[PDB]
């Protein structure tokens, strides 16, 4: 297909057309769409960033290809080398507010690993793990579980929504909410297609499965994995798996994820914190409850305007234009029966044990006047708790998609710095974010996700994507928070395409010794800069910093 | 000094003699020793392999060098890059049975990082971590904790002795036995002198500490870390930390290890399994208890002789010269009130929790005939339990050093296959290890140690170093052991100087993709291969494989 909307760098129109011809040849014209439209969460766009803060046709693909299998991805890559055509690998492209399936480099070949590469490849009950291809969602897998009666032997671990790729997410080092909440950490045995074309699997994945008659002459892609590939991550020698998450080192095609066995008892809960400044003493309570394994999962500390947005848009609470006042938020609390901060957690295992954690935790949160403890049953039926009951046992919902609609034309954008598990420090980060949010005229909407020693601060910027003034006011908001938080010793853990460069430029100890060392290894494995140039600030030698950096 | 027994390759006497003169002018004479003796554990040697299977002077330094600071380390890397001089950094060189201090490539400059770089830079009671330089033995840290009263707040995680470098062990991916027994996975934020000699700090350690007066003008080494540096492993971008374990990618100057807080209750236990065959059912029982979290640490399953040999050498049991027979093992067992296998574990936390777990466990092991339960107090003054009851609470000890003296000239080498947590697999490996020890006319000594989903199975080969026929026999054993276990889908997780190239060739999936990838990265980062060429089987392009491997 002839004249495209944006071409990749240095490439003539003639060369685009010969390139696509061989791709159309290899994949069949079903699995190639040249771009010469915004959609929804349910039929996700693979051309552009749906929750856009820049121009809509800023981060935009030139084509989209859907490899049917692993050798298609070798062919396509071997090809992209031949021309020097940037690629952008996506699994499901539901990386929304992080840019979705937009390419950082306008003119790229967004690579739809997900549309066809689809298989739940294995579920191992005694190993308590599973192998996933990029197309398997959280829901896909969940529906694999229930169709096989495995729901009663192994539980999953899920983000706020079920659309996401199991692997795409894990590679992004993302976060769920059971004891198995640290997604990346739960990986074992990765299969990666390298920039050069050569296939790789890491860990004991490199320890070959012993030869047998039934497996002879099977393509590397389709071979089985040795018995320990997915039980020990490290294998032998340097442990490279992590070079491949939040990186442009490769294209991931298979990934082992560990699964938590049915604990033998479950109960979720909600403790409500009446005042705004109850954050500080809360976190101070969570601190040695987390560190001492009285809090087994990854709990959340939701802000009121987060649940408020799930149960109904802004307009149905106030007709005001500025962000809502402190007294107005108080009303919304007593309205919905929530506090200013809500702490959502869950207990796991046999009744004898849940009993004691609960008595400890209740008993710990008693030094806060006005507190209140809820099990799911005790709430409204629309309730967030009633949904999150499901999220903390590995049952994927979509309910939470709604908070995106806090403002006319729904679009989000994340700022996720990292703070200490101290009440003091948590307050500080909230006061620094809150301040810059009013200056920008937004509301503050957020959650802290409690890791053992660290805390993920998710600043949920919603804006209406057809207000040309506010989208710039967000652009200014975003650039200031990164800076402000750096000035204060916090950095983001993940970002949107437009802010990769800054955020990485944030981590500049000893004159960017981290980036310079990364740039080194990139140029070594990808001599031609074709795998996802730009990702996480990391530019190859043939993308000039000046022309490219944002 | 003028004349060492061995020169590093392609290096002249006159060059060597400049390098040395040059080296001496930096670090003073007291800190530099040419070599023109096996030492102890109490004062480890730094030139060669103390428990040496190969020739006594097969792995040999040409000199030792102790930098008084990171700037020295830097200065040295500088010279070595000029002269193309192999380095071989050790922290403490206690790596016996993996080669102690000995350098993969003879003629290397052993960098004794520990002698002067020593300090415990930090114990952070909120963070439940600590920050350690290459010289901080376990024991050293232990005594530090004591002299600052922290013993009733933060506990350590020790491996079977106390000499070990807190960090040297960590970047070997070593293993101890509290619930924080996965040492490598407890690191957050490491510092590193790269091969080029540029200084790098990883993870959050890349986000610098914000400017204030009191730190202005400090050399990069002596700059503090930013707040989240040792609480969140990951930073932002591609996670490179792993690159620096069991690899030769950098020289490590500092590291942050998580410390586990006093858990508010502690009980250890011995479970004796009376039959050789009980291992099989025994592991099956472990599988669900491990994975459902009833077992909180790295319990281990020790072969009986282990305890035998801690208690008194081979002679003290029979003047027999060949391996002791099955029946003598039944004899010895009963003699010491032990089983044919031995399970050691611990209970952490309040009395109510301990209670419940310990019943779940008693009960589950009861299905094995003639099983018997002992607490510390229930056993004789000299017991292994009484020793491990210490080990399991982060207290360093050394009694276990005895087993090394099974034979006239004690020396141990290790073989370290990973294994499934399934009895049938476990027995398979036992069979195969055992048959082979039998054929080399050796006494089988092993443990498995219980990972979450895997088991580290440490075949403990011990032979007498002055016996050339035995030495040679042990070199046939290991090489056979690596091969057989590969042929049945089991890799070794860590090895000895003289088996590194072999073990790697074992992880050869898809025409060795793993090593080829790793050889690529290593040349990028170390053009003149001065850092530890050879480690883990990974070689620079100037070390021809034909010349160098084994
Ligand atoms: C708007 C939204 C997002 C969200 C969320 C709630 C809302 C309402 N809650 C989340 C949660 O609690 N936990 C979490 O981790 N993320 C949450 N999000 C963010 C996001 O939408 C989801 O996490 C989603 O699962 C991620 O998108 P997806 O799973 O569909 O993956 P992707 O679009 O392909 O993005 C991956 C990025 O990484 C690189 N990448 C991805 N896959 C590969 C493979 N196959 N090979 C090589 N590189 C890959 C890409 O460069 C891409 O940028
Ligand atoms: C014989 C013995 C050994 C032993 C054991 C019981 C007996 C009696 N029990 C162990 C166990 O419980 N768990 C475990 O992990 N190991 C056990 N061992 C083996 C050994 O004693 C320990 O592993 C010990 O901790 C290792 O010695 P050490 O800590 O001194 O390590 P090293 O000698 O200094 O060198 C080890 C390797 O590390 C790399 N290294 C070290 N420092 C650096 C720096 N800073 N920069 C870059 N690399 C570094 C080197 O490659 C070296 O090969
Ligand atoms: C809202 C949920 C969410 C969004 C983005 C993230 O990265 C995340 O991880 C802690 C959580
Ligand atoms: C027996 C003890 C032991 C020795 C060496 C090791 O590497 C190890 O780690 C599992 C354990």
């Amino acid at each position: 297909e002839f004249r495209p909307l944006t071409l990749p760098p240095k490439l003539s129109l003639s060369d685009f057309n010969e390139f696509i011809q061989d791709i159309i040849r290899i994949v069949g014209s079903e699995n190639v769409e040249v771009i010469s439209v915004d959609g929804s969460y349910m039929k996700p766009t693979h051309t552009h960033d749906p929750h856009h803060v820049m121009d809509q046709d800023y981060f935009l693909a030139s084509a989209i290809v859907a490899p049917r299998n692993v050798a298609d991805v070798q062919s396509i890559v071997g090809l992209a080398n031949k021309f020097s055509f940037p690629l952008w690998p996506i699994s499901i492209g539901r990386n929304s507010g992080y840019g979705g399936a937009a390419p950082r480099v306008s003119g790229s070949v967004v690579l739809d690993m997900g549309k066809n590469m689809n298989r739940v490849l294995e579920v191992n009950v005694e190993g308590a793990y599973c192998v996933v291809e990029p197309g398997v969602t959280y829901h896909d897998l969940h529906n694999y579980l229930e169709a096989n009666n495995l729901r009663d032997k192994l539980w999953l671990d899920v983000p706020d929504l079920g659309g996401g790729s199991v692997l795409g997410n894990a590679v992004e080092r993302g976060v769920g909410y059971t004891p198995y909440g640290d997604h990346w950490m739960m990986h074992s045995g990765m299969e990666v297609v390298l920039a050069n074309g050569e296939l790789l699997r890491t860990g004991m994945g490199a320890l070959p499965d012993p030869k047998r008659p039934e497996t002879m002459g099977l393509k590397p892609e389709d071979q089985p994995w040795s018995k320990i590939a997915h039980l020990f991550p490290y294998g032998f020698g340097p442990y490279i798996d992590g070079l491949f998450s939040q990186s442009n080192m490769g294209i991931v095609t298979k990934i082992g994820i560990w699964l938590m066995p049915n604990p033998r008892g479950y109960q979720s809960y909600l403790i409500t914190l009446p005042k705004d400044g109850d954050l500080k003493q809360a976190v101070d309570i969570i601190r040695p409850l987390r560190l001492g394994m009285a809090l087994q999962n990854v709990p959340t500390i939701r802000h009121i305007l987060l649940d408020a947005a799930v149960l109904g848009d802004k307009r149905s609470y106030s007709s005001r234009t500025e962000p809502l006042s402190d007294e107005e938020l108080d009303k919304i609390a007593k309205q919905l029966n929530l506090g200013r901060w809500n702490f959502y957690g869950a207990l796991y295992g046999p009744e004898p044990i849940r009993r004691v954690l609960w008595e400890t935790i209740k008993d710990a949160f008693s030094a806060i006047p006005g507190v209140k403890f809820y099990f799911p049953e005790d709430t409204p039926e629309n309730s967030v708790l009633r949904v999150r009951d499901k999220t903390m046992q590995g049952i994927p919902t979509y309910d939470e998609l709604k908070w995106i609609d806090w403002l006319p034309n729904g679009a989000h954008l994340f700022f996720s710095p990292i703070a200490k598990v101290s009440g003091e420090d948590a307050m500080m980060q909230y006061a620094v974010t809150k301040k810059r949010c009013q200056e920008a005229g937004l509301d503050f909407i957020g959650t802290f996700t409690v890791g053992m020693r660290e805390m993920h601060h998710i600043v949920c910027i919603v804006f209406n994507k057809k207000d040309l003034i506010q989208k710039r006011k967000v652009q200014w908001l975003m650039r200031t928070l990164i800076d402000d938080c750096a000035a204060n010793g916090w950095g983001g853990y993940r970002t949107h395409l437009a802010f990769m460069d800054q955020i990485m430029e944030t981590y500049n100890w000893n004159n960017s010794s981290f980036l310079r060392f990364n740039e080194v290894l990139k140029n070594a494995v990808d001599p031609n800069g074709i795998i996802a140039p730009g990702k996480s600030g990391v530019w190859p030698s043939q993308y000039s910093h000046v022309t490219w950096k944002l």
